């Protein structure tokens, strides 16, 4: 099992949706996917299917479905305070069984 | 009309597939929004709807729905040699009606 995280950086500008990235190569082990801005016990949760209420959140595809390997998610009205690498992680059933390499969220200036 | 690129920046490695996200605010004037690399009289047509082969891209949505405003588009294989900028472009019936700022493509090392 691999996760994928294309894009290494996005620069982003204020007020925009940002797509964060991600791919699994593999549907077993059984176990949720969540994002995480930071790495570490202070890392703070970004989305996670499961459970919980996400509002600046939404996922590209379906998780609910059984084939689904697409974990990308659309972060509605960044601001600065959204600067970070964000991680894809795997649980298995939970504990952490695989991260993805990381996607940075940069801040840049609007054309 | 606002041609909108929310990304200014990708950071991509070698291999990826990149995503060059783009919409459109009005589904007027009438006319195909088509993908270049680069500005002005040398830039590079990358994808055009209308017409043409572009093995290396896909369509995020379905470009031939009425109401479609999406017109992102996945560049797989990703080479040093794409490194630039890409432009969303609308067209009308074809002199070209309004561009958007940009989505520059970069490459960068893998994890």
């Amino acid at each position: 099992l691999q996760m994928i995280q294309p894009e290494k950086l996005l620069l982003v500008t204020v007020g925009k949706t940002a797509t964060l990235h991600c791919t699994v190569t593999s549907l077993l082990p059984v176990g949720p996917v969540l994002w995480f801005r930071g790495v570490g016990p202070g890392r703070e949760l970004i989305y996670n299917q499961k459970e919980g209420h996400f509002p600046r959140v939404t996922t590209v595809s379906d998780l609910t479905k059984r084939n689904n390997m697409d974990f990308s998610i659309r972060i509605s009205s960044i601001t600065p305070a959204d600067v970070g690498t964000y991680y894809c992680v795997k649980f298995r059933k939970n504990v952490e069984f695989k991260s993805g390499p990381g996607t940075e969220m940069a801040l840049g200036a609007k054309p």
